[PDB]
């Protein structure tokens, strides 16, 4: 059978297995199999290959979440919104009393009141992690109804449980149109989301299920064979948008409470980019549910596939490195610290000071000032001798007992305020405020309160009181002699069994010594540097509070400088006036009415009571405060009593003025004043007051204030800019704006007309390329007069290459380029304003100038004869805005604010506010984003750990807690990563076409020398809408378009759905699949990351995308790229104008090249039938043209080339 060298060979053979052994044992009790590892990683590539890269969700953390909600301002709806609580239960830390995640809405909503969560672990072996878990899940209704769900689960110690909790608001009506807006030439519809009078335009649901996991890792040990993984779904609730009912769920409103250290809580939302109106169909609804809920149970299936692996045996990650955040440091410290000398350099420059004359009429205008505290006066020692008063209310009905029989007590009340109730202080109120200059009255105020005596108002109908027992003492024995041991049981609001916790005190009021002294008032002007000169005019002061008022006229002016609390330090001139208002004749003048009320009702005062016994072998008093109540509020609740035969029950109440201040209502609005002085109520006086009406008397010092000035304002010196820029900017980005404002007056106004600006950037690529050091502008010059007759060149690719490398090392032709930009468009330096922390990127902007230089080279025409037309332009020319950067500016800041941008002196800061895109932060960008997603979906990218244990450690704990490294390192890697490119298209006067073009790629296998149908592939599709509709609010509404008008044909849906979803969609119509692909692409990005730049889009990086998504090339990706992140970031440096990489073959940039040469030439032989003729121009012909020419470039025929060559430049001459 073998011989004895064999059998030789076979004991080592069998002492290597057994040296195998020794070295496992010595690493502990994981698994080391590396075949079964292998086989595990290659079914997890087969699964991964089907997780869906549709629809677009964004995942947050608790910190991004409310970081997102402070952000956005506007409403902030979701189509699904789903709240996932995922546990592994060797990451819980055990030490915790109770492992919780509950959750609210401040809000009312269908549907969601509140979701608790709670997992309690039955059984938990340390050593072989075998846990046990009972997992409860609490939802109250929003009419209070409990709905209690229960889920059991038996597994080990490294598998994930998911809890999925979606909310569903799905806009299905929208009303209208009710009339039309008239800058954005659009009809105007409107949402309704609040109870009125119109029918409800949204939708609600909700949907909530659990998904759970069978890694099995014993079996597979113990029989040394592979077993799949098996993902166990359970529904628990559905409940389909079927009727439109009033107040979908806000995202702002939701207050996440607790989450127990351990638990990992996200938030998976789409948002729509624009607002769009759903289906009504129940099976299309469904399948947008249901693909959410497939999405988030793909990306979980996948990280079990992982964590299967891992355990299996060894699997090794490098961790991708982080940017250097301390090197950036330094380099920009680095180029500030250029800029200060840059600005002790300018301060050399001294020049005359020159001035303008300014000249300003203030007409009667009314402001409002109001003090911190209404104006009261709390007296000290207050006693009320009445069963009820302000701080009990006890029925007659309720048992009080003496030591006599049938003796009732009397209560009393006692109130002591606590503290200082002068108070000193000098206020900035505000008058008015205006781009060139403000105003601010300067003044000083003074209270006291002054010897007097107390007034007090009882309720008819009292508040609630925090005292209001049903009794408040029992007689328990009764003895002949001694008298009869009582028993006092009283207990405070709120009481044990009862419901919306409430309590509160009455205030005796008293009488003060108000004194107002104004000083002067005062106006700086923006823009002055130092004091102004001939200053005149006159002012006019009115002030009343109360029932008092003064008036004074102040004459004099003088230059002033002064400094506000928010705003800084201002030049300008002074108007002293010097008035005083005294009410203190008559502060106390609200007597008519005047109950005031303090709030004093806690949760934590649930159930207390005054409990004690009096009597015979028992103490003759009491006295006992509660000390919660002091903890809560600064002050003391006290009850004291003497024992005899008549008793006196004193309830005393001693709060602190600050918590009073903080804590009261002004009802008995009954009787409320008026303004002194006959005045227009000022929005914070009775303007849908909701019983602010006497606060606001007592509080409101209001003022109207009359008269003209004038003087001479200096204007800022010349070497001021570059001394403002060290001074105040915080980042480099805003030196580099800077630079830009200061820049643009320099330039000429000249460029205002469009033959000098196109001349004048002819000239700048003139330069540019005349300092080209290699030949590659004439190569590139050939190649695209090949492309436009029709001879594809496989080196297009290299010659794009070469011209975006070229670009992006000429800086200087860039910052040129994007400063004439900003100077020729519609308002550059409201734009440079608006763009905030961002920066314009150029480099686009160059790389079009390039490409339409190349092309008009080509066919030997100069720009001009393609610009003509009336302006705006781009209304008037059907490929201005295509080739031209200042045409596209213009058209996209149009779109982007609705024509709101041509008011006329609108300020970026007014303008900021009315974007035109759904949940709109101002944090984002002005020009749709553009930019690679590769984040992990319903769970997060690290542990939450714990601190090492203080006591001394026990071997299951060190298992348990290298099984929690095994199941967390290298596991949680994003399945997917994609990028998102949108143009948008002017069509008509309220019509534009939005193309958003989607391209992702899923996750790379482990083996990548598979076939194609294992490996990761790329999934990209365009799809396009339409902007007819506007909302009330300024809203663009959405209309999206079918496949045919997309490109798209029925064998084409049926690729796509298979890419983008990871299945043949079986049971679809094609109709279906566009429903579900053109869906799953308008969910917007929602991020706490800032990007700092802006980029411009055009149609032909456009064009240069669709030649991946529509012909992809046959490419590895698995065995070239390291991560599937890097793929699209490639393709987003090619979008952003940069060069292709040099992981991509020859003819990818080769095609693309092509496409965007092709898609140009086509462009401009269109526009050309109004300089040309459409018979000598004719596809036909062309054809025909580019046929002879590909043959005569294959044989080397000049003379043909020539010939066509001419024949294709004259088709452009007549």
């Amino acid at each position: 059978n073998i011989s004895d060298n064999d059998e030789n060979i076979l004991k080592t053979l069998i002492a290597d297995y057994n040296l195998r052994m020794r070295r496992d044992a010595l690493l502990g009790e994981l698994a080391r199999l590396d075949e079964l590892r292998d086989i595990s990683q290659v079914k997890g590539v087969e699964y991964k290959v089907t997780i869906p890269l549709l629809p677009v969700i964004s995942t947050l953390n608790q910190h991004e979440f409310e970081i997102t909600q402070a952000n956005i301002e506007t409403d902030f709806i979701a189509d699904n919104v789903t709240f996932v609580t995922s546990f592994v239960p060797a990451d819980l830390d055990l030490e915790q009393t109770i492992q919780r995640v509950f959750f609210r809405t401040t809000a009312t909503t269908p549907h969601f009141q509140s979701f608790n969560l709670v997992i309690e672990i039955l059984n938990y072996d340390q050593d072989s992690g075998d846990v046990e878990l009972h997992v409860k899940i609490m939802i109250v209704r929003p009419n209070s109804d409990v709905v209690n769900y229960d889920y059991t689960w038996i597994g080990k110690d490294y598998e994930r449980i998911s809890v999925c909790y979606n909310l569903i608001s799905h806009l299905q009506r929208i009303d209208g149109p009710h009339g039309r807006d008239d800058e954005a030439e659009m009809p105007i519809y409107r949402i309704i989301r609040r109870d009125s009078g119109s029918i409800p335009s949204y939708a609600s649901g909700e949907h909530l299920y659990v998904i759970s996991s069978h890694l099995h890792v014993d079996e597979i040990v113990r029989r040394r064979e592979h077993k799949s993984i098996s993902v166990d779904v359970t529904q628990l609730s559905l409940i389909l948008p079927i009727i439109r009912t009033f107040n979908p769920v806000d995202l702002r409103e939701v207050r996440i409470e607790d989450i127990t250290p351990g638990i990992e809580f996200t938030i998976n939302m789409e948002v729509s980019t624009y607002l769009a109106e759903s289906s009504g169909s129940h099976v299309d609804m469904q399948r947008a549910i249901m693909n959410h809920a497939d999405k988030i149970v793909g990306n979980y299936t996948g990280q079990q596939w992982n964590v299967q692996s891992n355990m299996l045996s060894e699997v090794r990650t490098q961790m991708l490195e982080e940017e250097d955040e301390e090197a950036r440091q330094r380099g920009d410290y680095t180029t500030s610290t250029l800029v200060q000398t840059m600005a002790q350099v300018s301060d050399l420059f001294s020049s005359t000071i020159l001035y303008r004359r300014a000249e300003a009429r203030l007409d009667n205008t009314v402001g409002a000032f109001e003090l911190l505290r209404p104006v009261l006066s709390i007296p000290s020692e207050y006693v009320h001798n009445g069963r009820v008063g302000p701080i009990t209310n006890i029925p007659a009905n309720a048992s009080i007992v003496t030591s006599s029989s049938s003796g009732a007590g009397q209560v009393r009340n006692i109130f002591k305020p606590i503290g200082d109730q002068t108070i000193n202080e000098s206020h900035f109120a505000n008058v008015f405020s205006n781009d060139e200059y403000a105003i601010y009255l300067r003044f000083s105020y003074r209270q006291a309160p002054v010897q007097s005596e107390t007034v007090y108002l009882q309720q008819n109908l009292p508040s609630m009181r925090i005292v209001s027992p049903s009794s408040v003492s029992t007689t328990v024995s009764t003895a002949v002699i001694g008298g009869n041991t009582i028993h006092i049981n009283c207990p405070i609001r709120p009481h044990r069994e009862d419901r919306l916790v409430s309590g509160g005190v009455q205030v005796p009021r008293q009488s003060t010594a108000v004194e107002i002294r104004v000083q002067e008032i005062l106006i700086g002007y923006r823009q002055a540097t130092t004091f102004p000169i001939d200053t005149e005019g006159r002012l006019s002061l009115e002030l009343m509070y109360g029932l008092e008022s003064r008036s004074a006229v102040g004459n004099t002016m003088s230059p002033v400088r002064f400094v506000t609390v928010n705003d800084g330090e201002f030049f300008g001139l002074t108007c002293p006036i010097d008035l005083t208002l005294s009410t203190v004749v008559d502060p106390s003048s609200y007597l008519s009415d005047g109950v005031i009320l303090v709030a004093t009702a806690f949760e934590d005062l649930r159930g207390y009571a005054w409990v004690a016994t009096l009597g015979g072998d028992w103490p003759r008093t009491y006295n006992s405060s509660m000390r919660a109540f002091n903890v809560l509020t600064g002050g003391d609740i006290n009850l004291s009593t003497e024992y005899g035969s008549e008793m006196t029950y004193t309830f005393k109440v001693e709060l602190p003025i600050v918590y009073m201040f903080n804590n009261m209502t002004v009802i008995s609005n009954n009787v409320p004043r008026v303004p002194v002085l006959g005045v227009t109520y000022a929005s914070i006086y009775q303007d849908s007051r909701t019983e602010l009406e006497a606060r606001r008397f007592l509080q409101t010092l209001v003022f109207r204030i009359h008269g003209n000035w004038s003087a001479r304002i200096p204007y800022t010196p010349g070497n001021l800019p570059t001394r403002n820029t060290a001074n105040q900017h915080q980042d480099i980005q805003q030196v580099i704006n800077d630079s830009i404002s200061q820049e643009l007056g320099r330039l000429s106004d000249e460029l205002l007309n469009m033959k000098n600006r196109l001349d004048h950037l002819e000239r700048q690529f003139e330069m540019f390329i005349q300092s080209q050091e290699s030949e590659w502008w004439e190569i590139l010059l050939n190649v695209v007069m090949d492309t436009v007759l029709g001879y594809f060149s496989t080196f297009a690719g290299n010659a794009l290459k070469s011209a975006q490398q070229a670009i992006s090392k000429a800086v200087g032709y860039t910052r040129r380029v994007l400063m004439t930009v900003t100077k020729t468009m519609r308002n550059g330096p409201i734009f440079t304003r608006l763009l905030g922390a961002k920066n314009l990127s150029g480099q686009a902007l160059a790389s079009l100038e390039t490409l339409v230089e190349s092309v008009l080279r080509s066919i030997n025409v100069k720009k001009s004869r393609f610009m003509s037309g009336a302006e705006p332009l781009y209304k008037n020319n059907k490929v201005a805005q295509h080739i031209d950067n200042t045409e596209k500016m213009n058209m996209m800041m149009d779109f982007s604010f609705a024509n709101r941008n041509n008011r006329q002196n609108i300020t970026a800061d007014t303008l900021s506010r009315m974007h035109t895109q759904n949940a709109h932060g101002t944090s984002d960008t002005v020009l749709p984003a553009m930019r690679v997603y590769y984040r992990p979906l319903g769970f997060l990218d690290k542990r939450v750990g714990e601190a090492l244990h203080k006591g001394i450690t026990r071997p299951e704990a060190l298992k348990k807690q290298l099984r929690s490294d095994v199941a967390n390192v290298g596991t949680r890697a994003p399945s997917h990563a994609f990028m998102t490119y949108t143009d948008v298209l002017y069509e008509d006067a309220g019509s534009y076409i939005v193309s958003k073009r989607y391209l992702g790629i899923g996750e790379l296998n482990r083996f990548g020398r598979t076939t194609s149908d294992k490996n990761a592939d790329i999934g990209g599709v365009n799809i396009k809408y339409r902007v007819n509709k506007i909302t009330a609010d300024g809203k663009y509404i959405i209309d999206r378009l079918s496949h045919t008008e997309s490109g798209y044909t029925a064998a084409d849906v049926d690729r796509l759905y298979r890419s983008l979803f990871g299945k043949q969609g079986d049971g679809l119509s094609t109709e279906q699949k566009w429903m579900d692909i053109s869906r799953g692409v308008d969910a917007k990005i929602i991020s706490a990351d800032m990007v700092s730049e802006e980029f411009l889009s055009s149609k032909y990086t456009g064009q240069m995308i669709d030649e991946l998504i529509n012909s992809p090339p046959q490419f590895n990706y698995s065995l070239i790229y390291r991560n599937c992140q890097d793929f699209v970031l490639d393709v987003l440096r090619v979008a952003q104008g940069f060069s292709p990489s040099n992981k991509w073959d020859v003819s990818t940039a080769a095609r693309m090249q092509q496409r965007r040469v092709i898609s140009l030439m086509d462009d401009l032989m269109s526009e050309s039938e109004t300089f040309a003729r459409s018979a000598h121009s004719n596809h036909s012909l062309l054809q025909q043209i580019r046929r002879s020419y590909v043959k005569a470039r294959k044989r080397g025929d000049l003379h043909t080339v020539k010939a066509l060559q001419l024949r294709l430049k004259g088709f452009f001459q007549i």
